[PDB]
């Protein structure tokens, strides 16, 4: 019983829900629909749990990444834009929606980190990664830093990695060629050497935690961090004039930072398939229905070409596009979860100096891909073959 | 001990094994050789202890499942019958016995599920699964059902599920491209849909076994069940005059029930190959040959063409062979073991209710690659408690040097 | 040590090293830099450790065996032969140092099971393995065996399996198709069926080790024996009359013994790899340089075509090429710890009798590619989840594998 002739939307509480319901108010107003929007506890764990049963929402608001996992279980149903609709969003953003070759979501907004400078000790910021040693000396003198970011998570310093020709899978024809993993090309190995030489020469510093990262910009001790849009509204707080822009390039190459897509898809066991399609293709995802939930919460970077033009005027938009479009989409597979791990364990040896960049890397490939699926297939069936046998004999002891 | 110059003979039990003797009645003749039989007890896994140490029997007659296994572990020898013998029997029996492109046993008997229904209520039956939610409330008003067949079961379900285009493993050069199941595309989806559809609506029950379907067809109060030969006997004695036929189409595509071609097989370590290759392929294998173990025990529908028109008068045969000859050949591979019991969980959670279709299905794929690795990696844990265990240090090493 | 400046070489507690060392006071002069030769404990296992943290030698002197997981753990630098180098040494040893189409070590010896005979007892050596039984019942007569060699043991036994087709796994242009295990095919039918027939025809022995073949041909109780330069000290002493020739062949095809090479790699985290490459190419690996070597203790059969035709004239170094020649060079993937003990179970139930030939070949792959993941993967990440989530010898693991009913 997920509906019967009205949709029942989820999003989370965070967002401009309440100004996604107001396209639902005014979607009622031209068709007749009851269109109820709801933000209920981690839904996104909660979702694939009653949708698995059939029960839930109609459609359902989240980062593409998290999709892959209810798109493979079959709890979401596919879509189907004409290409005159798919043409009015973005060329990059489409390819993060499909799992098995096909549409699976409709993308909403973006998100991508920037590089955020103080235009007060630093005007005009680095086009290139190679005069931060340069930069770090000059801004030691005055007992300042020329950059200080958290290093002790993988996100933050793939950009870097991945900047010279470094991948995580090779995404092949919307088939990510599982078996091909890039945490070893040159690109990857000269791009960790940087950063780890960076801490070497003392141009920078080695345990740097997101916590240390955001407050070292907001008293003014750095020049420049690199962190994405949820941090803007920490900047604001702290008076500092901040600009936001491009991050530097490495060896001449644009830096390469996974990009997330907050989008929205169809329930498989959601009858309202016809209007729940319906809502999303030319009322919110017109110009106005964005401009709507973004008045309530700002969603950064917009899907859309023609409302993201509109949104461009704000430089910090602008910059956040402009770095979404020289980025990898963060793969919504499931063996994701295991690179995460590995190149944490890579880049904090890295750094630390327990393993020398080619040995660490080389390494975190051999027990990424195949870490990945040793527990995968593992705890998939020991988790699975033990319900299955817990659950079958205590139906009928019941 | 080693099998002896003479040709020893292993088989089940329920099929014609007094047939055989008569047939190496024939043979004692013109060659003279002792055509022995024994009719071992549990010998589906008494086979690989005895012909794996090189004793056993020279020839096995065993359903082709079970012959991947045997074959694998190359207890089973490679055979080259004529071009013009392959001929003679269907073509379809054929690419049942083979491994990695090598043909390992003789098929002997077909069997695939039909469709049965009670003359005296469905004098002439359906040709559609579509019109079974119609039937159900013509018959109903009479105190009755339209069809009745075990549900807590792949076999007997997934007829329907395959019917449109889900299948197993894929075949396409002799081999099985197993990184590529269909337990989740359109069809497989489709067909699943559809038989929760008649659970859901009424028109069937969810908890039905074999127990009850097989008797309440007996008793008269269903005009259809799915069944194979197992059961026609216990019709005969129900005094209820049934008919037979080729199984419901649904989607306007023929349903597709697995086959299961019994087969004998000449183990590796049986010197008697030759003997064993001139009584198989033309003793047995003649027009003849086949009669005399059909007259112990019914074989139901067989390999071989010539042979097979003789007993095609009586439809029953005529349609188990039509069913066999458009559905699945029941792979033989060590994955298939998983299959079932993936299926297993998918059909019994999409018909309780407590997951739907696409959820319950799609789990299947990964229950399917999950249970598989663990089963074929735990074969070897088994083996390496009794190998480099038993092997290392509990016989010889102290046994003998200690 | 890290060195930088200088150059630290690790070899082998046994092997030339003060060779070696001459060669290092030799390139010290020419140049300027001081050359270090040491020879640690069990440093097969001392390099994976201080290299990985960026310590250890420059240079790096071992089985190319080992130095699978050395490339793998990207310990190794990748090194760059000039075209006129790579033409100055025996072709099939540059298969022996490449790790995913990359060169990752320079070969220096050829080490190959080879086929020892008594001059005494049998003056003509046999080519053939059907010579065998009509060899053994003429030398029974007069209390003696013909053969007698190690068979607790594959790495004595597979010369004859893989002498028709057999193989580990397959080489055919710079890469291993893992998934092509080639120990069940006609060639190791037969080639087993053959060895297992000499024991049942009672020509040969089953019970038979290494100690106990060095020992019986050393004391004159038998003819012939497969055994490395290794065993050759041992028969030096014991005064028998012994010469050394190539492996007899069978089916008409030759046999196939696993060959090892000697190689020196060139550690990723030294500084100085231009003076490594220097030193190791145009100083040791040219006649002179291993001509030092060889000198303070034998290397056999040598990768460098210049100073092997001149080893050669010894005959039994001469044998050694020949059979490695014509052997497996050895591949140095993590799979073939399983592959090695698959095939001693394969052959000591099929020695045994228990199983037949072709029940034990095909038990031997699927038992091997079953236990190439059931370690190299689950001990992969026992330890890796042991230590990185935290706060010779098969142990095996946990966990829970609940089965039916
Ligand atoms: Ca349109
Ligand atoms: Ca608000
Ligand atoms: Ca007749
Ligand atoms: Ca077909
Ligand atoms: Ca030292
Ligand atoms: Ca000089
Ligand atoms: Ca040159
Ligand atoms: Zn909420
Ligand atoms: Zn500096
Ligand atoms: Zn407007
Ligand atoms: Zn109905
Ligand atoms: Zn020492
Ligand atoms: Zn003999």
């Amino acid at each position: 019983k997920i509906e019967e002739g009205k949709l029942v939307i989820w999003i989370n509480g965070d967002k401009g829900y309440n100004g996604l319901a107001e396209v639902g108010k005014k979607f009622e107003k031209d068709t007749g629909i009851k269109v109820t929007v709801e933000h209920p506890d981690k839904l996104e764990e909660k979702f694939p749990q009653v949708a698995a049963t059939g029960d839930g929402p109609d459609i359902i608001f989240w980062a593409h990444d998290r999709f892959g996992g209810y798109a493979q279980s079959g709890l979401l149903a596919e879509i189907t834009p004409d290409k005159a609709f798919q043409d009015k969003l973005y060329p990059f953003t489409w390819d993060a929606v499909r799992y098995n070759g096909k549409l699976i979501a409709y993308p909403i907004a973006v998100e991508a980190l920037s590089l955020i400078y103080n235009k007060d000790l630093l005007p005009n910021p680095p086009k290139t990664w190679e005069e931060i040693p340069a930069l770090d000396k000059e801004l030691k003198a005055k007992g300042k830093s020329a950059l200080m970011f958290n290093l002790q998570e993988p996100y933050f310093t793939w950009p870097l990695i991945a900047a010279d020709g470094g991948y995580a899978f090779k995404y092949e024809n919307g088939k990510y060629d599982i078996k091909d993993v890039g945490v070893d090309n040159a690109g990857a190995k000269a791009g960790l050497t940087f950063l780890v030489d960076l801490i070497k020469n003392k141009h920078m510093n080695a345990d740097t935690d997101y916590s240390i990262a955001e407050a070292a910009f907001n008293k003014g001790e750095t020049a420049m961090t690199i962190n994405g849009p949820w941090a803007w509204s920490n900047i604001d707080t702290s008076k500092v004039n901040y600009g936001v822009t491009v991050l530097p390039t490495f060896k001449g190459q644009p830096s390469k930072p996974f990009v997330g897509v907050l989008s929205a898809g169809i329930n498989a066991a959601s009858p309202n398939k016809e209007l729940a399609k319906e809502f999303l293709e030319n009322y919110l995802l017109t110009d106005e229905g964005l401009e709507a939930v973004n008045k309530d919460k700002p969603l950064g970077a917009v899907a859309l070409k023609s409302y993201e033009e509109e949104l461009a005027k704000d430089p910090r938009i602008a910059a956040t596009m402009e770095n979404a479009q020289k980025g990898e989409i963060m793969p919504n597979i499931p063996q994701m979860s295991a690179f995460w791990y590995a190149v944490r364990t890579a880049v904090i040896n890295a750094a630390s100096g327990r393993q020398t960049v080619d040995a660490a890397l080389a390494a975190a490939q051999t027990n990424a891909a195949a870490m990945a699926t040793l527990e995968k297939l593992m705890k998939a069936f020991e988790s699975l073959k033990s319900f299955q046998q817990q659950q079958q004999q205590q139906q009928q002891q019941q």
